[PDB]
């Protein structure tokens, strides 16, 4: 399974340490697959070969949303990571993009994302 | 009908409403589950996307991808002056004729519509 986890930049310095633990997590199902128009490309390449995409959305981006929308029309299986500790309200469209089975949006804390990433794959 | 155009910006108010005012001169500006199938069927309708790409969004975000599966014709438009770097997959979505981005200032903003309009018309001018 080619895995594809996309994270925002703000959010790759600010929850830093959580994407490299959600990534590492991801190794162990799988393969983890990750100017501006080679970025683009690129990040299409892989959208294109994943499995499923799994999405950190605590952090509003406009790239995870558009890798989001371009995964959807690929009729990509999806699960979004969502931390509601932060104070953020997700976006309606992301939610509401929801079907629950392959596109599920996950609540979740901190500290037990590696037993929702298990219990994801398992 | 005359064409229909889908404005999106992140949930600035004073921008938002300029930009919309000087929309509805080129059309009709249509702009969780209900909320998302509406939105999408309002991207189906548009014979044009403009979205305000300023501020960092997820659903901004969202519905330009989805925008762009669609192969709608799309409009983005940014503020450098707002201290933020835009995301590179957004510039680097764009390819110069159906999806553009376009840096701006906030007093020039409807002459930019203008000209984006002239130079590819919704509706032709009147001889
Ligand atoms: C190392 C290789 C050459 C490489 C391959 C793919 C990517 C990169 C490097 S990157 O680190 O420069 N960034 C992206 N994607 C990206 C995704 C989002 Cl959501 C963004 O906001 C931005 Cl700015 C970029 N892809
Ligand atoms: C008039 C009716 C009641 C109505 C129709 C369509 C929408 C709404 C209300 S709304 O004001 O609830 N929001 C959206 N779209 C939306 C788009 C983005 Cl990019 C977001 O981040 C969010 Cl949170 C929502 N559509």
């Amino acid at each position: 399974p080619a895995l594809y986890f996309c994270g925002s930049i703000r959010g790759g310095r600010e929850d830093r340490t959580l994407y490299e633990r959600i990534v590492s997590r991801l190794r162990r199902f799988g393969t983890v697959l990750t100017g501006d128009r080679l970025i683009h490309e690129q990040d299409l390449e892989w959208l294109q070969q994943a499995d499923v995409v799994v999405a950190e959305v605590t952090q509003p981006s406009l790239g995870v949303g558009y890798e989001l929308g371009r995964a959807v029309a690929f009729n990509k299986r999806i699960l979004c990571l969502f931390r509601p500790q932060s104070g953020r309200v997700l976006s309606a469209m992301i939610r509401g993009a929801a079907d629950g089975s392959r596109f599920q949006v996950w609540d979740y804390e901190e500290g037990e994302v590696e037993a929702l990433l298990d219990r994801y794959f398992e």
